[PDB]
C-alpha cells in the first residue's frame, strides 16, 4: 500500500503514486457448445393439464429456437482500432466445412478437451447443460402418441427450469443484437470460468492475479453468437489475455492557475492537459487521457491498451518544474476565470476565484477553513466537505501521507498586455515563439519608427 | 403551468420560461441488512425427486453466497469531483471492530431503529426477508440425517421462490462489478422506500415533492456492497436529498445566425454557446451545459449540482441584446455555412442557407410554409413536422403562448474582410479587442507609408 | 458483395466501396392494449397452502398494478432535434375524453383491427394475454367468501406464470424512468411483431428487407407507457419506417501524415476530418460524423437519419486529390507528431514517427514487415496482427480487394517556417488565404525596409 500523494503549488498539480499494476496486452478465444436437440411437431391431444403445460413449455423452446436460428483531455490520439476481431476470425473458421462435425466427434466422452481446427490454431471447447438425453429419450417417444399422459410434477419442474435457462441465454442475445457485454452469470458459471482460467496456458503469477479479481476479468470480456447447424449450438467467448504486472503505476490531476485582479477580464493564465493515467512498461511510459476507459479496484488500476500512447520514458520530468527544455506537457491556454474543485485519490485541489464563497467543513468542528484567491490544496487529515459558491463535494477517506512543496505561480513570470491565448495544445515552446516573434515584431516596429 | 417561450431574432435565441426548479445538494445513507443463515454440508442420500430439488436449490444457495463472498457546449467547466464517497465512509465505518455485531444485538425485536456508528453518525437500518427461521428449524435439522424425506410440494416453490430473489440480487451485484445505478425493484420495494421516505428527518414540503415522484428519486440513487461476516449480509443504499425548492428555473437555446451571399466561402457569423439549463438558486445563477445530464419531468426539471457553476445573477441580461458592457456569453465566431434546425420544448428554429430546401408540413395542408434564407422561428399553432434538405424532425406538442421580438441581426453590423474567426471561446470583448488592434495596426501602416 | 478499397497517400486516406444503404425516414406509431381486471380485496382466511399462495400472488399482482398506476470529428454540426414525438402526440390524443372507451368497445370480437381517433390519424391497435376471463370468473367469486379453497397444483403455475410475465413489463417500465429502449422481448413477442410488420400499410421491397433484420428494426424503436383507466393499459409501440433502400453508400477513413525530421518539435503536418459515413440519397449526399451513431450488419449500413448533414452531391471531388477549387473538405493542421494505427473495413493503415517500433506479424512467419517513417498501408492478404511501440492491434477478416494508388505527400509541398497550425476547422482556402497574407505581409515590410 502506502499510497502517496504531492502537490506542486509552481504549476497547481496533484501527483499519486503507489498503485501497482495490471495491463492487458492480448486477447484469447474459448468455444463453448450448448448443443440442442430436434424437436419437429406435436400430435398428442390430451386433456390432463400437465400435458398442457409440457406442451406449452416445449412450444416455448420451439420459439426460442427458431428465433435463435434466426437471429444468425488529448482524447483525439488514441486511434479507431477494432475491438472484437479474434472472435470473428474464430467464428468464420467455424463456419468452415465440417469443422463443426469434427468437434462434436471429439466431444462425446469428455465434456472437455482440446481440439484443432483447420489451418493451425488451438483453441479450447467447452460443453455446457444436457438435452440430448432428457427430451429425446424421455418425452419425444410417448408425445408422438394419440393418448399422452404424464402421471407426475416434479419433471415440469426441472424442464422449466432448463427451459427458463436455455430462454435466458437466448433473449440476452436477441436484445443486445448478436454481441453482449459484459457477460453475464446465464452465459458463463462462476465454476466453469474458474476452470477455464486454470486451464488458461499462462504463468502462475497471472492465474494467481486473475483468478483473485473475477469480476474485472469478466468486465472486460466479450461474447459472439456463431454457426447454427447439425443440432449444435457453439458461440465464442473471448477472455482478456493480462500481459504487464507489477510495475510501477502513478496518477496525475489538474486544476487552473490564475491570477486575481480587481479588474474584470484581465484573467490570462495556464492549465494543464494531461489528465488520466500515466505508467510504466517496457521502455516507454504508456499514456491513458479518458479517466473512465479504466476502473481502479483495490489497490491496482486494471486498464486496457486498446486507447493508450507511447510517451517516451522522460515524460516524468514536467512534474517538478515545467522549464526544463527536454520535454513539454501541453499547456491549455485559456482567458477564462471560473471557480472550480476537484477531488484527487487522497485530497482535495479548489480553485477559487472572484467574489465566489468557498470553505471547507468538518462532521464536528463547521467551518475550519477560509480559502482565498488562487488555488489551494486540503488533505483529508480531519475535513469531510468541500462546498464552492453553492454547490458541495464530499472528500475521499483513505490513508496515506500527505507532503506539500511550496513555490511560487509561473503565471505571474509572464507579463500580460502580450499573451496568445486561445491555444488547445499549446506546448511551452510554440507559447514561448510566439511572445519572441511578438517581441521582436514590435522591437522592429518601434525602432523603424 | 403557463410555458412561455419567446425568441430573439437580433441573436436568434429562444427562451423558455416558467418551468419549476428541483435541485439536490446532500446525500445520505442508510443500511440495508439480509441477514442469512449458515450452512455447511448434505448428508442424506434419498431417492425421492422432492429431496433431490431441495438439495440443488441448497445448493444453489451456497453457489451465490459464496460467489458473493467472493464479491468482497463549454463542458470542459466542471470539475471532476467524486460522486459515490458518503456510501464509502459508511461502509468503512462498518468494517471496523464490532460496530456489525452491535447493529445485529440492536435489530433483534423491532426490524426498523436507528442505531449509532463510532465517532459520531446517525444512519437508518432496515431488515428485509426472513432466513434464519425458515432454513434454520425446518430444513437443516432433517436434512443432516440419513433418510430425509419431505412430504410436501409448497415448500419447494417457497423456497425456490426465496432463493430466486436472492439470486436475483446477488447476480445484480455480481454482474456491475459491486456498484449499481440505479437501484432496482430488487434491492429496495415501493413499501420499503415510502417507509424510508417518511423516516428520513428532512421537512414536509421536501417529503410531499419527493414522494410523488419516486421514480426520479429512484434514477438518482445509488447502492454500494459491503463486509460480509457474522452470518449477516448489510449494503449501503445512498439516496439524494434535494435541497433548493421552487425557484424560476428557466431554458435557453440557440441556433447559427450567418448572413447569406451568392459568393461561396465568404460567409463569416456568430453562433452562441450557452446552451443547458440556467436556473436560480441563492444568490447567484446556477449553469448545467450538459442538456444531457439531468431529465425534464412533468413540469420539472430535476437536475444534479455535481456538474454545475456559480455565474452571478446579471447573466441575465445579454439574453435582450448583446451591447451592455456588463457581462458577456460567449460567442462562438466560425466560417462554416451549413443549415440546420433545433426543436425547443414548445416550437421549431430552423437556419436555412444556400441551396438546400427547408419547409414546414401539416397533417392536412400539406407544404404550408417557404423558409427562405438566414434563421426562423415556427410555433406550435398548427405544424407538426419540418423538413429540412433531406432529413424530417417531428414539433413537440404542448400548450403556451408564443412571442416574436423582431429585430436585426448582429452580424450585418460587423465589417467583413477584416475578422477573427476560429475563436471557440470569443467573449464580445476579446473579439472587439481583436477588431480595434488590426485597425489600429493597419491605419498605423498606412500612415507612416 | 465485392467490397472493393482504395488508398490515397496523396493525403494519406482510405476508402471503402461496395456497401448497400437503408436510410430511415419517418416513424411509426402502434397502440397495445394489455386490459387488466379491477381486484378490491381478500376475505377469507383458509388455512391450506395453496390459498395461501394464491393470495401471495394476488397481492404481488395489486402492488405491481399500484406501481404501474403511480407511474403515470465535425460532431457540433447536427443539431438537437428531438427523438420521441410522435408517441408524444399519440398519448395525448389517447388521454383525451372517451377515446379509450371507443377503442375497447371497437376491440370486443377480434384482438386485432383498425381504429379511428379523433381528429384525423390511423394507428394500429393490439391486444395481448387474457386477464378479463381467467380471474374474474375463476378466483374472484370464490376468494370473496368465507371458506376459500382451492383443490389443485396447476392454478398455481399457470397463474404465477401470467404475474411474472406482467410483473417482468411493469418492473422493466418502473427501472428505466417511463421510457425504454430497445424493446425487451416482453413488450413485443417476434409473432407479434411480424404480424405488425405484415399489416404495415407500406411497399413489399421495405417488407421484405425488415423482416429479415428484425433485431436491427427492435434495435431503434421505441416504447412509451400511457394513460391507465378504466381497467384498461394500453401503451405506445414505436418502429421506424426505413425510407431510402439499395442506394451506393461508401465509407471514408483517415490518418495523421507528417514528415519527418531529426529535429524535435519542427513537425508541422495535415489531417482529414471526414470521418463517418458518407452516402447517397435523392440528389443531396448525407453525412454521418460519428462512427458509433449506427452499426454495419451484414454487408448493409443501416443509419438514422437525425444526426446527418446535407453536403452536395460533389463533394466526391477531394478524394482523388485535394487541389481542385471546386469544394475543401476541412484539414485539421496541427503540429502534434504521435504514431497511431487505424484498422479499417478491410486493412490497416499505420503512421509511425519517430523512435517508436513498429511491426507487422503473421501466425506462422513472425515479424514480416518494417514499417518506416511516416504513414503506411497493410492489407488482409497474410497479416493479422499488427505492433506499435508496445500496444497490439488485429486486423478484421474478409474477401476483397486491395488496391493502391502511389504519390506524393502533400505536405511536403508546403513550405515550413511560415504556417498557421493550431485550425481545428481549415478549408484549405482558409489556410492558403493566411498563407498569401503573410507572405504579402512580410514582402511588403522588406520592400518598405
Amino acid at each position: 500500500q502506502n499510497i502517496t500523494e504531492e502537490f506542486y503549488q509552481s504549476t497547481c498539480s496533484a501527483v499519486s503514486k503507489g498503485y501497482l499494476s495490471a495491463l492487458r496486452t492480448g486477447w484469447y478465444t474459448s468455444v463453448i457448445t450448448i448443443e440442442l436437440s430436434n424437436i419437429k411437431e406435436n400430435k398428442c391431444n390430451g386433456t390432463d393439464a400437465k400435458v398442457k403445460l409440457i406442451k406449452q413449455e416445449l412450444d416455448k423452446y420451439k420459439n426460442a429456437v427458431t428465433e435463435l436460428q434466426l437471429l444468425m483531455f488529448l482524447g483525439f490520439l488514441l486511434g479507431v482500432g477494432s475491438a472484437i476481431a479474434s472472435g470473428v476470425a474464430v467464428c468464420k473458421v467455424l463456419h468452415l466445412e465440417g469443422e463443426v462435425n469434427k468437434i462434436k466427434s471429439a466431444l462425446l466422452s469428455t465434456n472437455k478437451a482440446v481440439v484443432s481446427l483447420s489451418n493451425g490454431v488451438s483453441v479450447l471447447t467447452f460443453k455446457v447443460l444436457d438435452l440430448k438425453n432428457y427430451i429425446d429419450k424421455q418425452l419425444l417417444p410417448i408425445l408422438n402418441k394419440q393418448s399422452c399422459s404424464i402421471s407426475n410434477i416434479e419433471t415440469v419442474i426441472e424442464f422449466q427450469q432448463k427451459n427458463n435457462r436455455l430462454l435466458e441465454i437466448t433473449r440476452e442475445f436477441s436484445v443486445n443484437a448478436g454481441v453482449t457485454t459484459p457477460v453475464s452469470t446465464y452465459m458463463l458459471t462462476n465454476s466453469e470460468l474458474l476452470s477455464l482460467i486454470n486451464d488458461m496456458p499462462i504463468t502462475n503469477d497471472q492465474k494467481k492475479l486473475m483468478s483473485n479479481n473475477v469480476q474485472i476479468v469478466r468486465q472486460q470480456s466479450y461474447s459472439i453468437m456463431c454457426i447454427i447447424k447439425e443440432e449444435v449450438l457453439a458461440y465464442v467467448v473471448q477472455l482478456p489475455l493480462y500481459g504487464v504486472i507489477d510495475t510501477p503505476c502513478w496518477k496525475l490531476h489538474t486544476s487552473p492557475l490564475c491570477t486575481t485582479n480587481t479588474k474584470e477580464g484581465s484573467n490570462i493564465c495556464l492549465t494543464r492537459t494531461d489528465r488520466g493515467w500515466y505508467c510504466d512498461n517496457a521502455g516507454s511510459v504508456s499514456f491513458f487521457p479518458q479517466a473512465e476507459t479504466c476502473k481502479v479496484q483495490s489497490n491496482r488500476v486494471f486498464c486496457d491498451t486498446m486507447n493508450s500512447l507511447t510517451l517516451p520514458s522522460e515524460v516524468n520530468l514536467c512534474n517538478v518544474d515545467i522549464f526544463n527544455p527536454k520535454y513539454d506537457c501541453k499547456i491549455m491556454t485559456s482567458k477564462t476565470d471560473v471557480s472550480s474543485s476537484v477531488i484527487t485519490s487522497l485530497g482535495a485541489i479548489v480553485s477559487c476565484y472572484g467574489k465566489t464563497k468557498c470553505t471547507a467543513s468538518n462532521k464536528n468542528r463547521g467551518i475550519i477553513k477560509t480559502f482565498s484567491n488562487g488555488c489551494d490544496y486540503v488533505s483529508n487529515k480531519g475535513v469531510d466537505t468541500v462546498s464552492v459558491g453553492n454547490t458541495l463535494y464530499y472528500v475521499n477517506k483513505q490513508e496515506g501521507k500527505s507532503l506539500y512543496v511550496k513555490g511560487e505561480p509561473i503565471i505571474n513570470f509572464y507579463d500580460p498586455l502580450v499573451f496568445p491565448s486561445d491555444e488547445f495544445d499549446a506546448s511551452i515552446s510554440q507559447v514561448n515563439e510566439k511572445i519572441n516573434q511578438s517581441l521582436a515584431f514590435i522591437r522592429k516596429s518601434d525602432e523603424l519608427l
